[PDB]
């Protein structure tokens, strides 16, 4: 049987579009999956955007025969600043294809002996920040993760040091950093985008544009004439050429995964480790035996590349906080074809389909009546989870070419934040997702009581 799709509530002739008219579109989308179910139909004025939640059906729309990865009207708008860089490239343009190839050897599991060190610097930097804070003081975690994590990426990207733990005042980079992604992200909301309301948005956009490209074109710029051979992902890029086409990347596309890059680390890694502490915290159970095997796995004061790996429990905390808040929440597709999803929605060649992955990861058929519960036993047997269930680095040749880097880092830094501390829930904190590219937690604070175990 073909079958109509649910829609949520229209609004006249903007149709669904005011139900984005809030800073915590995930959470509603979630809210409207859960009344409409596994399915349902977004119409803008513009545009058309259809919603799975089921694995039965996002397992078809991971079919890279039939589906291919689409650009939302966010990821366009990003565009404007990441370029073609690997987020923001549609695959058969040249570009992703060329810079997939190249760069894949620096994200591999091997590749993450060489990040090792630089990882464990900034790791160390945290640890210390937490040994020195007075006893009537709290730690703000998602303010300090994204410290963390951009400043991993910036040593490990390009051998610079954002300093983030050294200054309450953001670096000039990232101010527009943030400024670009709250615009790119608020622009797909607005009725009228070219109403005189938005032309100062419009006039700080195209300044926060040329402010990024002025700073990473003089670190481009800096290395070509130092000829400098740091092993970041930047004399990789620069070395670099492309098996299938022989060119290597030209310098602004350069610009563009830098931009990309420095994007991921302070919005995705950080995310997935404040949840982690989150869920911790409120599973003392769990706390106890993430702690336990910290304790019982870095036996040094500094974390090998080996120890890391035999962190098997740590590793299922982040997995099962990655389950219940990916901290990206969604990827898009199109249709290949003309094509019928589950036996029973036609779809036309160009339909845009978003997957919902917090939705997914509660699929009770998948993951049985215990869904909202954390338990990182769940993944215990890793060849348990079935075929397209747990995408929380989305899907086939465009998944996340980061994985392996965002969990040695979020392995390492969670695994050093067990051994080093204790953390009370002292206030009691009632999750608040704040969205921005991706989620986290705001106001999430705890206190951290020293192990006064040495580094
Ligand atoms: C916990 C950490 C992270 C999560 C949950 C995550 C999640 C994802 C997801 C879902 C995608 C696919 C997007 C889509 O289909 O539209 C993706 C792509 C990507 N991520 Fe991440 N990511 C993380 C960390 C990182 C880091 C640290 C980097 C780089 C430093 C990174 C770089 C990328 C890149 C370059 C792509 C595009 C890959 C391609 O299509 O070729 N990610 N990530
Ligand atoms: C990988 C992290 C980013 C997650 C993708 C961003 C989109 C999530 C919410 C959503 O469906 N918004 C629609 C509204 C119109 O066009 C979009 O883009």
């Amino acid at each position: 049987t073909i079958k109509e799709m649910p829609q949520p509530k229209t609004f006249g002739e903007l149709k669904n579009l005011p139900l984005l008219n809030t800073d915590k579109v995930v959470q509603a989308l979630m809210k409207i999956a859960d009344e409409l179910g596994e399915i349902f139909k977004f119409e803008a004025p513009g545009w058309v955007l259809r919603y799975l939640s089921s694995q039965r059906l996002i397992k078809e729309a991971c079919d890279e025969s039939r589906f291919d990865k689409n650009l939302s009207q966010v990821l366009k708008f990003v565009r404007d600043f990441a370029g073609d860089g690997l987020f923001t490239s549609w695959t058969h343009e040249k570009n992703w294809k060329k810079a997939h190839n190249i760069l894949l050897p620096s994200f591999s599991q091997q590749a993450m002996k060489g990040y090792h060190a630089m990882m464990v610097d900034i790791a160390v930097q945290l640890v210390q920040k937490w040994e020195r804070l007075n006893a009537d003081e709290h730690i703000e975690v998602p303010e300090d993760m994204t410290r963390l994590t951009l400043d991993t990426i910036g040593l490990c990207g390009f051998n610079y040091r954002f300093n983030s733990f050294y200054r309450d005042q953001p670096h000039p980079f990232i101010t527009s950093m943030v400024r670009a992604l709250d615009e790119a992200m608020n622009k797909p909301q607005r009725a009228n985008p070219d109403d005189p309301a938005y032309d100062e948005n419009k006039r700080q956009f195209q300044e926060d544009i040329k402010v990024m490209n002025d700073l990473v074109d003089k670190i481009i710029a800096d290395r070509k004439a130092s000829g400098e051979q740091s092993d970041d992902l930047l004399t990789h890029m620069l070395n670099g050429k492309d098996p299938e086409t022989g060119e290597p990347l030209d310098d602004e596309n350069i610009r563009y995964q830098i931009i990309t890059f420095l994007i991921a680390g302070h919005e995705t890694t950080s995310g997935l480790l404040s949840f982690a502490l989150y869920f911790l915290v409120k599973n003392p159970h769990v706390l106890q035996k993430a702690a336990e095997e910290a304790a019982r796995v870095l036996v040094d004061p500094v974390p090998s590349y080996k120890q890391v790996k035999q962190l098997k429990y740590v590793g299922m905390v982040l997995n099962e906080a990655l389950r219940l808040w990916p901290t990206a929440p969604a990827f898009s597709l199109y249709a290949k074809e003309d094509t019928v999803l589950g036996g029973e929605y036609p779809l036309e060649k160009g339909d845009e389909l978003m997957v919902l992955i917090p939705q997914l990861h509660r699929d009770k058929t998948i993951w049985g009546d215990d869904v909202e519960e954390f338990r990182p036993e769940r993944f215990e047997n890793p060849s348990a989870i079935p075929q397209h269930a747990f995408k929380p680095f989305g899907n086939g040749q465009r998944a996340c070419i980061g994985q392996q880097f965002a969990l040695h880092e979020a392995t390492l830094v969670l695994g050093m934040m067990l051994k080093h501390f204790d953390f009370e829930d002292h206030t009691n904190y009632e999750l608040d997702i704040k969205e921005t590219l991706t989620l986290k937690p705001e106001g999430f604070v705890v206190k951290a009581k020293s192990k006064k175990i040495p580094l």
